[PDB]
């Protein structure tokens, strides 16, 4: 129980939005998929898991995506872009999500049909905006998951909402029904050549307790 | 630090109950809220606020707010996770340390100002609101996870009326109330399995 708060204390006190990558870091699908393996034991609203990553290794799609992100040419240094979405109809899948509950004999029908309709029901009354607010939410709360055990891989991330989110859903073939919630590179920094963090408000300027 | 990290995050879980006797202090969320400030935020604008709740009355209308959930009373303390929609207006002295100290000059910082405005400006309001969610919600996640690394327990929570919450602890309309998270000690042998999880090749897409 004993020595965890040092430990995360130190990985997010190293973790830096990176500002350049360098060449010769090639990642592979197994180095994300450990990641991902983290990101899947994410809190989602109604465990919906709302979140799906498109990982673009390809260096020629990469150069492509760079006009799409306002020109920001990590994209083309990077080992990896991510597009971080979230998809806006979640909630059709709660029947599928919950159906298991119903196999084991944890629910039986009735309240199996009674938690989807919960579920969809409480998207449903709540309406479109609603709907995209819990994409962005969700794949959000994702996405620092992500970049958390990107740090803890020993890799560089710098999220990222500086692009054309039409654009890239052209580029890349991307459904309606999905928000591009963020963008995230990976790779590795020079650290040599690392600005400093800049100006954080100390914690009395962002939290009020009553 | 992947054996650590792995370890913490397998062990999160999101609470259903919380135990009495398990006050928590300023002291314990001021630590937790020192790594939360250096989560990462669009611009550096750190758009997210937190109201910490530790009243008993107060978290007793907050529960009639989110439909009668016990763990918002039964709960060390509630949190309400801001966004600040008008956040962008703060570039200028977030960034000014950036000038007063020479590391840019005059010029620089009024471009650096006027980019980071001028985005969220051009974009709009939807946008500016999009923003809140987004940051307040990267920050949420980091502030579960230092919860979860000093021992507490944590429930994200969205099933509550905004508006109600906003008239309890009157919050301005200037800021979105991204989520709702509750901290104390849970009972551990009281718990149901994690919810089953999509495996990997159904959320991920290589190109
Ligand atoms: C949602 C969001 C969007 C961001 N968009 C970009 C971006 O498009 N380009 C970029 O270089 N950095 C981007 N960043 C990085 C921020 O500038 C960075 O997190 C902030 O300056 C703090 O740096 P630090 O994370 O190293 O402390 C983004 C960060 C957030 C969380
Ligand atoms: C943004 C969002 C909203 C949530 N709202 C509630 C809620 O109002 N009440 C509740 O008991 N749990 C809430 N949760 C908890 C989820 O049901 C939970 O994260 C999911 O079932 C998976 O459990 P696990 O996180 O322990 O694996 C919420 C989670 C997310 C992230
Ligand atoms: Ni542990």
């Amino acid at each position: 129980h004993h020595h965890h708060m040092a430990e995360f204390t130190h990985l997010v006190n190293e973790r830096r939005s990176a500002s350049n990558f360098l060449s010769g870091h090639p990642i592979t699908k197994e180095d994300l998929n450990e990641m991902f393996e983290l990101v899947a034991l994410a809190p989602s609203a109604f465990n919906l898991q709302h979140t799906k990553y498109v990982t673009v290794l390809d260096q020629d799609v990469k150069e492509k995506l760079k006009q799409a992100a306002n020109g920001q040419y990590k994209v083309v240094s990077s080992s990896a872009v991510l597009l971080v979405l979230g998809d806006k109809q979640a909630y059709q899948q709660a029947a599928d999500i919950y159906e298991g509950l119903k196999v084991l004999g944890i629910l039986n029908k009735q309240e199996y049909d009674h938690m989807v309709q919960d579920t969809v029901s409480f998207y449903e009354n709540r309406g479109e905006q609603f709907k995209r607010d819990e994409a962005i939410r969700n794949a959000s709360l994702s996405a620092m998951m992500f970049m958390l055990s990107a740090a803890a891989a020993g890799w560089d991330t710098c999220p990222m909402i500086g692009f054309d989110a039409e654009a890239v859903k052209r580029i890349l073939n991307i459904d309606d029904q999905f928000e591009v919630v963020m963008m995230i590179t990976i790779g590795k920094e020079k650290t040599e050549s690392r600005r400093p963090r800049g100006y954080r408000k100390p914690v009395n300027e962002f939290v009020e307790y009553m």
